[PDB]
């Protein structure tokens, strides 16, 4: 059901593990069927598992890891800081991100907001 | 005006510096006169500079520092991870937090959401 603070920590860490391996299908199954993603926050949301899948598939050798603990609330929400390492034209680079997520009463991500801009990118 | 991504980074870092010294009056002046604070996120908002001042004064020897970079957007918002160190009955302890902030068209914090629970506290 609606995850506890403890369960939020586990779910958000699991999310980063699945990014890190690049398991698109498993990432999509963490989202509600009609979830929204704003990535980066400030840009229009994308809606639904098909669009979210399209986003991860195009976005995702990528490494990703937590760069500090998951901060969880008691209302099925949390925020986490992490870093994603990638290649963008033979050039390695990294991006520092904070995701904010709200989970639904089934334990699926209902909304995700990914905070980052160009100021968080490093070559 | 509405801060740029760069200006958000500076403003959010300045906020942590002012927490760290414990300058209640300077912290309150960063907020809009009618700002809201949800701290921890999940709890009812407090509204306005008088209530916000009351919150910082009661909350704030405290140390506070960024534990990674400020993630800023292009719509006057950002998120940052940090740690606050304190004493709570002669016992030192620490709290890991992510704040999410939205700035107004004047550069003042209009809303702040502080993500953390008991799972982020350490004795
Ligand atoms: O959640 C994510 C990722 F998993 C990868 C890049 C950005 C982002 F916001
Ligand atoms: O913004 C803050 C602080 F400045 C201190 C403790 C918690 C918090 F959310």
């Amino acid at each position: 059901n609606l995850p506890t603070a403890q369960e939020v920590q586990g779910l958000m860490a699991r999310y980063i593990e699945l990014v890190d391996v690049g398991d698109i299908e498993a990432i999509v199954q963490m989202y509600a069927d009609d979830a929204t993603v704003e990535n980066p926050f400030g840009q229009p949301p994308i809606h639904g598992r098909e669009q979210i899948a399209a986003f991860y598939r195009q976005g995702l050798k990528v490494r990703a890891c937590l760069t500090g603990p998951v901060r969880a609330s008691h209302n099925g929400c949390g925020a986490m800081p992490f870093r994603v390492e990638m290649v963008w034209n033979g050039q390695p680079c990294a991006l520092d991100v904070i995701d904010v997520m709200r989970f639904d009463e089934h334990g699926r991500i209902q909304t995700m907001q990914a905070y980052w801009s160009e100021v968080n990118l490093s070559v």
